[PDB]
């Protein structure tokens, strides 16, 4: 734990790829965190790449 | 044309999806442009979704 | 040109200087792209400096 | 942690913050992560406040 998830959205979508926005609040602070998450055939996320974390 | 894509490079990879990273000139300023490319069975980019942009 | 202006909005001036917001559009997605505007003395914008897009 | 710190550079200091990067790998991927650390009276650190990551 020690650093909250707050918010997830799906910003794009393919049939193997998403990019995940989440809000992240950690020691008081808000970061919004743009990710790449790897789809298998059956449509499930097995791996989540960060591509970018930012204090907003 | 205007805008000139002076470097790009691969800054993660799998089967279907590709994190890009190019850096583009315009207007006589540098920007760092993150995108996925999408992948079809042979391993082919079929579409490219900027992620982010940014001054450098 | 492929991406469509959807929004502009004023978020502060200054005697120089002004923040702009725009919402971008292109291949169905949508964009937040933060600018300065550099203002003369006629009160007039003079040049345009994109600073950063995100995907929203 | 999963992430492993790999690298730390004073980026530039003042009287009261300096500007820290580290190098970030984690699942084989690395990523550059810019700080501001705080500084007292006594000239140590006080509070490092993560201002973003990129992977790199």
């Amino acid at each position: 734990m020690g650093m909250v998830v707050e918010e997830t959205r799906d910003l794009a979508e393919t049939a193997d790829c998403v990019v995940i926005e989440a809000i992240l609040v950690d020691d008081g602070l808000r970061y919004r965190q743009l990710s790449v998450g790897i789809k298998d055939e059956n449509g499930d996320i097995i791996r989540i790449v960060p591509i970018s974390t930012v204090l907003i």
